[PDB]
């Protein structure tokens, strides 16, 4: 169907993408993991979200989520993505057409053992997507937790 | 990768799925949906869930949602789906061989407009897949929203 209007600003996501990343946390040392992320539509004011990552040198599956981004005209944005390990999260903020970025912050992170916080932001940067997630827990205060760039396929 | 032994009393919901539903609410009019639904598994103790909807008679989408079902062998299971439409809710209840049939009750439906609680039970019928979604709204208590019969493709 046709690209909606409301999805237009962030029609540079839709594509198939294949990048790496680094993971690291005070409870655990950092390391490295391959991702690959889908945006597509079907034709209303939401975006599918599909990702997995897997371990780099054997090819072995990790992880994986899909979800679904809801950009509107005024600026702001809702993001609901569930988990393969279990948890749910629902992200609101920005996105600016200019900087081709999108800024998120959490209103709730449910089924989780003991996270409180998620941050995500993206952003094209020379044709690749970068983005950074940061996390709070218990009793470590927000910071990053995942960092991946990304290239279209 | 081989079916892990954590999902394998749920190995008939693996395949790909095609069937019809009606919707039903006080707030609106009895209606009937086209819906296909996919379990995969890529060798976890999650199952991936993909579904979309579509008006019958001129295959027009509709909705469309994702998540992921987490059946343990204490008979217990947790299923995340995020929505389309901007909802997340985490499901917990059972699953059961011999019948083989699973019940969820919420624990929480996040972002909801007016939404409380949903019910979502399955079953195998015949080689078919039917369910029910039972939902509360602020004012209108627990009661059918959603009734679907799948044959697996």
């Amino acid at each position: 169907p046709p690209v909606h209007p409301f999805v237009a600003p962030l029609s540079y996501l839709l594509g198939t993408w294949r990048g790496q990343g680094e993971g690291e946390y005070p409870t655990i040392p950092s390391f490295r993991y391959g991702e690959e992320i889908r945006f597509s539509h079907s034709g209303k004011p939401v975006i599918a979200y599909t990702q997995k990552t897997w371990k780099l040198e054997s090819g072995a599956p990790m992880h994986a989520e899909s979800g679904y981004f809801r950009p509107r005209p005024d600026g702001s944005i809702e993001v609901v993505i569930a988990q393969s390990t279990g948890l749910v999260e629902v992200q609101k903020g920005t996105y600016n057409v200019d900087e081709q970025s999108i800024k998120l912050k959490s209103d709730l992170v449910g089924n989780a053992s003991k996270v409180k916080e998620i941050s995500r932001e993206f952003e094209l940067v020379d044709g690749k997507l970068s983005y950074v997630v940061r996390m709070s827990t218990t009793t470590n205060p927000l910071q990053p937790h995942l960092k991946a760039i990304l290239d279209k396929l």
